[PDB]
């Protein structure tokens, strides 16, 4: 439509071919994924555990806290250790030990290494063998596994079950002391365990790699990256520096050099609009952002307190009530509430200014039930998380509400229903603004339907948040997850609050609905020829094959190409500010709209790409170089785009009050200096150390606590707190700035 | 000096930084090589060679071709195997036939695979230990190892002596028949390799590295990359990425737009000077030019046809006078003779117009002395190759006129001293016509200054190929072969056609001393910083240790960072062809040099980088993506640089000559496709076809004629030709060209 049926072409072309390269490899992910066995037996024909138990171990698993308290293939915590890759370090040192005993008298550390060489050519031939019966149900394990698998199961039985002799590694792990009230729960999810760590050791039907991938970098069983990993590696960061070097050619030649230079206007024209009630409340919205904020800052430090303490905390213990997995989980989903309460609030303070400059009807009440429908589902969550980790709730109703044990969808089911259907009633409510804006006969939806789409797109793909129950299989709860924390959060929300700022920066009279509309469809397909099939770089080691890690590295050093390219849109931003004199109430923003770009290089771009080819992402996956990319990406761009909207929405509802420099720099350069500080001087090297450990020895141990107790690594995480004082003084100093500002 | 005192002591600075990082590692590379053992002997104590047989068989190495023929250490040609790791694989496996037979009774093959792993762990205990005798002079190894190194000196003893049964096995190594006429330097040669297949074997004191960092990739004695290998590999990674960023961050934002907007003048300034005889003796040097880049294209063609046909050609065979490493002997060297020559020439060119417009005394008489000694070089060198590869030359007078056989300095040390003293003969024509030029109490020495020690880089740095003798040790000669390789052709070639082409667009007016130095000294200090220490990128894996392999992996991470961005330089310097009407002229040299820029990114940048990090190299270093980054970078860079040098001084001596389009079309549009055609259809996927090898089964196998004959990698270098004719119809049309320009 209009003079861009360039750009909108080849933005729909874009979408169309992603999403067909991510619906044929969801096929494949669906009918690829490893079998979970119908009847496992040993060789005798004795019956063991079969998938109904597998699975209710499954739902015990979710029951504990899930990917908080440790991981499962990679996706999880760090301090407790990944349990398919200890479970399987363990079942593969008791068959080390029961094949030693009947040939040689000893344990496997007393050989010589001719005779440990010929024990491990014996491992590789059971262990990445032996898999289903080709659709028959049954496993038929070795007796020597099988006794292996009922040696390494009393570990786990008394790991969870509060047993003094296991004490001293539940403080390293930061569990809580007992963990598990149930006996028939713990026995059911080592069967659980074992399956994780079955899937991730045994080869496909023909080809040399397991389920996994070859994923957990094991020397006894050879878990090695196979050679197309390497292969689309090394083919991925081609792509990346013929992306960004093309890129830059075709900027440099290919560009239309106009140079208008359109003139800002004299007055602010938001203030020109008045102050409706569907404005005035937003400040419930911007209390909201910050006191959940506030509250992350300070359970993210207190989950980095079980890391460098135990579980005691200076005193008697909460650990009983508040263990570290429930304040890990509180840590992750306020975080991601805070995140999207302010692009919720920032849509619904451009809602009524769409359409003119007024409320359409019943608007203010619609905002209360939202407002209200949204603390509504944080307590409830919060509640329900309490009720799930401590198991005071029953394993029948602990999905729906409860903990699902996944990290960043860990809300209940009813709860996560509730902030869909909250999602839907904001997209109810933004449509009600643009849709009257748009239903008038003219010419002015050239913009406007590019932000229609992405409030659609970031309204309606939480839904993919469904699609997996509660006992199905774990692959599929990795595919259609990162559905909706790839795509929707990393996906959607840049591709909302970038064509909102630039609807904003539009309206302001700084650019002129040519740089405000050609900037802003080549800034939103850059970015979806790498975001939407690059949701496969978290799904390369978890029950997928060779074709999606070859999708997920190409289509995913493509999109660190337009982020290590921000010194425009972030110069080009920045002196939007030099353009007019009403522009220093709005200095602020326009500050952490320039950190939010720095943060998109820093935090995305060259730790994103640090971690992401599948050779790299194959010793790092589970490892703390994960939560550097974490906290550098999703608080440097959407945890300062979130207080960058914060801070203008202050403006414009609160228009007497300045923004008093002298604390807003404290705000400012405490949060980027902490958060430059604790990822640089303590996360990254903590990383680095993990990284050599792990392709030195093995994946399990880089996570077990003979390594994590290092004495250089207590050090070095105890090192947190020089960057975690200066960040939670940003911190502070942010909320005291915001409550300020609303009273 | 001037109002430059910031950017002169940023690049003093840089100089002093790099050149002690490079003289303090030196040192390291002298003193932490491989010991070549004074007596090896067996176990029992029999007398077998020593180091003087040892250096012997390295000369005799020398004179048969040395690096043309295969790989030592990953240096070499690639058609022939990589000596020191097939000598290491045969010496290998007879160790484990010798170990099988008198504990089993069969070869290894025949074993099942816990007998084989027990076999393999016996390996890693005699070949990773039994160094030197800690300055005791002697080695000392076992008798099966005895057994082994002379069971496989028979084969490279019936490799090298037109043996029937080796018959076929030459034809797919492209050797010569022949290839040596005397007994006793097989005998000593292949002393010499078990020495290079033995110092990449055995452990350091201390360590679990080899001498030459783990280099061969042998499953069998457990060689892979190493600890610090893999993570100054991903810190080089991470560099790379940070350093692309923060300098795009550092452009955009500490940039200075003042938009002086310089006027162009209405006449060609370098037309009103007048055509000095200083001038028109350049004449020659363009003809040498173009005929010695014809040769090198034909002699490229020639050394192709060995890789797809055998040794025949067509009918009777020519192996016997020109082999293939004569003929890659000559395709390199007069590779490196015309680029050298184009910009020697482009240097008389510029040197009597920066004295005013005219010659100093004695200047045309110094031109013509020039020209015929670097043309009696080249001859005096073919002839010495030939002589000494086809063995009509003594050995005791072998290095000094004849062979080297290192790669890049192949030419004898006699024609190796004239090449130097014509370089300093060049010197002093540069320097007689600059140093009158800033001899006057002026104020004029702004750019001048860079120019002269550009220059006198270029002309002084040579004699860095000298520091090593005949039969000194192979690590000095792979420390100080690649300081006038990597720092001088690929170091001070860009630091003196990038300054004085910054002079020559000064000069004209386009650009106005502003551009012309600020953006020179910017332009040579970021190179200077990744390309002086980047030189232990080449000696990675020979005979160093781990922190040179820490240096050259960061400091070759930031001279891939100023290449990746060339939108700018590349559109700045095409923005100037529609400065001036007279422009038009330039064209094609304007047109090359936006080429320069291309080939800049893709060649040096991204496929610079491909084989750069220390994980990567390892399974790279000797393969056929070496060729890749060779042909996009010597000649698309270097080779597009002397051929805009080429055709800029074709006008102001042949200025009544258009250079008629149609035909330069041809010239520009057949060299660049055929060289991204030759490289993306027959080299890329043949090198990553040897990657996926290489990393699969071992560095042996990607060299192996096994492997080489696949019957996908025949018809994939039989499709060299595709790309083949298309260069040769561009490198045609090129010299056609000036041959017609010429006269
Ligand atoms: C500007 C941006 C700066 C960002 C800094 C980034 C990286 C710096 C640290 C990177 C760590 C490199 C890996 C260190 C490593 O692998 O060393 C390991 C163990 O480390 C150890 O046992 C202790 C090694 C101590 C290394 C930690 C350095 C901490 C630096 C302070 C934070 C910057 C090898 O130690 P070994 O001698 O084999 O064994 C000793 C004990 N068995
Ligand atoms: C495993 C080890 C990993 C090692 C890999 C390399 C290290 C990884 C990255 C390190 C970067 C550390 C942070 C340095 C970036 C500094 C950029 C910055 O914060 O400056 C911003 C932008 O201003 C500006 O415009 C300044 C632009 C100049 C940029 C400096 C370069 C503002 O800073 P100000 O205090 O206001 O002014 C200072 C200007 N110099
Ligand atoms: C412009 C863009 C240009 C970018 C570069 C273009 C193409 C790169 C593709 C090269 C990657 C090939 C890797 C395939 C591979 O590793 O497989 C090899 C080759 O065998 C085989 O038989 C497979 C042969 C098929 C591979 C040929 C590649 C096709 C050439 C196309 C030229 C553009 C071995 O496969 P396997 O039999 O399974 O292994 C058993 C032997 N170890
Ligand atoms: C002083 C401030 C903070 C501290 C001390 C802190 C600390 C932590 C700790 C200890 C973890 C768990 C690491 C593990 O699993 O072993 C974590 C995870 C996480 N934090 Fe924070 N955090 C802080 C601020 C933030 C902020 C502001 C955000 C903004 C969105 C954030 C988002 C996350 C996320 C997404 C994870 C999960 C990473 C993963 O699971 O891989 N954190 N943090
Ligand atoms: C721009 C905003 C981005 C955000 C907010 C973000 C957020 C995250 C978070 C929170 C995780 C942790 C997942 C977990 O805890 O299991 C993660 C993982 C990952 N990210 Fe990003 N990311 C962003 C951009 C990128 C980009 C551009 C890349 C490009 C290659 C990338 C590569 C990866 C990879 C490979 C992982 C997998 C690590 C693992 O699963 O252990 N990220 N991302
Ligand atoms: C039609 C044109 C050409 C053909 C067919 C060709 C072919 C070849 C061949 C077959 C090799 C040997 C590969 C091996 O060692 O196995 C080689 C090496 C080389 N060529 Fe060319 N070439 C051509 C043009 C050029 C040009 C124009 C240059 C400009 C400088 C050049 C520079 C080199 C260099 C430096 C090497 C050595 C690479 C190394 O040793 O790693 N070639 N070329
Ligand atoms: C700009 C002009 C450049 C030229 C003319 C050039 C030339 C060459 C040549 C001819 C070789 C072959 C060496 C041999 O035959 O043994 C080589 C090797 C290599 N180049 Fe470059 N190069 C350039 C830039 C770069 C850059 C910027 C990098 C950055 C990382 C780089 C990385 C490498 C590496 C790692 C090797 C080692 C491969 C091996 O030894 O087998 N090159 N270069
Ligand atoms: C960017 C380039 C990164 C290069 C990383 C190479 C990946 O890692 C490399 O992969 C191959 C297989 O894929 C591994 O496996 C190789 O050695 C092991 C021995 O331990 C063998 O069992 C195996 O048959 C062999 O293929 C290597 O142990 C490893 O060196
Ligand atoms: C960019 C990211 C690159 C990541 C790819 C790393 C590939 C490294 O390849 C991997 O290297 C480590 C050593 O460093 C080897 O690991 C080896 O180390 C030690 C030797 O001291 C031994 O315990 C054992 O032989 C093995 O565990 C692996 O066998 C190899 O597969
Ligand atoms: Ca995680
Ligand atoms: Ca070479
Ligand atoms: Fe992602
Ligand atoms: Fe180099």
């Amino acid at each position: 439509m209009g003079p861009y049926r360039r750009l909108w072409f080849t933005l729909i072309a874009v979408l169309a071919v992603t999403f067909a390269l991510l619906g044929f490899y969801g096929g494949e992910v669906y009918r690829q994924a490893p079998p979970i066995p119908e009847e496992v037996a040993s060789a005798d024909g004795t019956r063991l555990f079969g998938r109904d138990d597998i699975l209710d171990g499954q739902t015990a698993w979710q029951s504990i806290g899930g990917m908080q308290l440790g991981s499962i293939w990679g996706h999880g915590a760090y301090q407790a250790p990944d349990w398919t890759a200890d479970w399987l370090h363990r079942e593969l040192m008791a068959w080390l030990d029961l094949a030693a005993r009947d040939a040689h008298g000893r344990d496997y550390g007393q050989l010589d290494a001719p005779a440990q060489a010929a024990l491990r050519e014996q491992l590789k031939a059971e262990y990445r063998a032996n898999r289903a019966d080709a659709a028959g149900g049954k496993l038929t394990l070795s007796p020597r596994r099988a006794q292996a698998v009922a040696q390494t199961e009393a570990y786990y039985d008394q790991l969870f079950s509060d047993a003094p002799a296991l004490h001293r590694s539940r403080e390293n792990y930061a569990m809580k002391e007992n963990t598990l009230p149930d006996a028939n729960r713990r026995r059911q999810m080592t069967h659980f365990f074992f399956w994780t760590a079955w899937a991730a050791g045994t080869e496909r039907e023909g080809t040399s790699v397991t389920y996994t991938n070859n994923w957990p970098h094991e020397p006894l069983i050879g878990n090695h990256p196979s050679s197309e990993n390497v292969m689309w590696s090394i083919i991925s960061v081609v792509v990346l520096l013929a992306g960004i070097g093309l890129l830059i050619w075709a900027w440099a030649f290919l560009r239309g050099k106009e140079e208008d230079e359109p003139p800002a206007p004299a007055r602010d024209p938001l203030t020109t609009f008045a102050l409706t009630p569907s404005q005035r409340a937003l400040g419930k919205y911007l209390f909201l952002v910050v006191a959940l904020f506030g509250f992350q800052v300070l359970l993210g430090g207190f989950t980095a307190h079980y890391t460098v303490e135990g579980q005691k905390f200076y005193g008697i213990d909460l650990s009983q009530w508040f263990p570290y997995s429930l304040v890990r989980t509180w840590h992750i989903q306020s975080a991601l509430f805070w995140i999207a309460t302010g692009f919720l609030a920032a849509g619904l303070f451009l809602a009524p200014l769409i359409n003119g400059g007024r409320d359409p009807k019943y608007q203010k009440a619609g905002v209360d039930i939202l407002f209200w429908a949204l603390v509504l589902v944080v307590v409830g969550s919060f509640a329900g998380n309490y009720l799930a980790i401590a198991q005071i709730m029953p394993p029948d109703l602990n999905f729906w509400l409860g903990h699902q044990g996944y990290e960043y969808v860990d809300l209940g089911r009813l709860w996560q229903i509730g902030k869909f259907a909250g999602i839907c009633f904001w997209l109810v409510l933004m449509l009600r603004g643009i849709v009257p804006a748009l239903r008038t006969p003219g010419g002015d939806k050239n913009l406007l339907a590019l932000l229609t789409a992405s409030v659609g797109a970031i309204g309606l793909f939480y839904g993919a948040g469904f699609f997996y129950g509660e006992r199905t299989h774990l692959t599929v709860m990795e595919y259609w997850r990162w559905w909706i924390v790839h795509l929707w959060v990393e996906g959607f929300f840049e591709a909302f609050a970038t064509t909102a700022l630039a609807f904003i920066f539009s309206t302001l009279g700084l650019v002129s609905r040519r740089m405000a509309t050609t900037a802003s469809l080549a800034s939103a397909s850059l970015f979806m020829l790498g975001g939407i099939p690059g949701t496969f770089h978290h799904l390369y080691f978890a029950g997928t094959t060779t074709p999606v890690m070859a999708v997920g590295a190409s289509f995913s050093a493509l999109e660190v190409v337009p982020l290590i390219v921000l010194g425009h849109e972030a110069w080009e931003n920045w002196r939007l500010k030099t353009r007019a004199p009403w522009m220093e109430n709005l200095k602020w923003p326009l500050m952490c709209f320039v950190a939010v770009a720095f943060w998109n290089m820093l935090g995305a771009g060259v730790f994103g790409f640090m971690i992401n080819p599948p050779v790299s992402l194959y010793y790092i996956q589970g490892l703390n170089t994960t939560p550097v990319h974490a906290h550098a990406a999703l608080f440097g761009v959407y945890g300062f785009l979130a207080l960058g909207f914060t801070l203008l929405v202050l403006r414009y509802i609160r228009p007497q009050y300045a923004l008093s420099p002298g604390l807003m720099k404290l705000a400012f350069w405490g949060l980027n200096l902490g958060l430059a500080l604790m990822i640089f001087t303590s996360l990254l090297p903590i990383g680095l150390i993990q990284f050599h450990a792990s392709v030195s020895e093995g994946m399990w141990y880089a996570r077990s606590e003979a390594f994590m107790q290092q004495d250089i690594l207590k050090t070095l995480r105890w090192g947190r707190t020089f960057g975690d004082v200066v960040f939670l003084l940003g911190a502070l100093a942010m909320v005291v700035q915001v409550i300020l500002g609303l009273l």
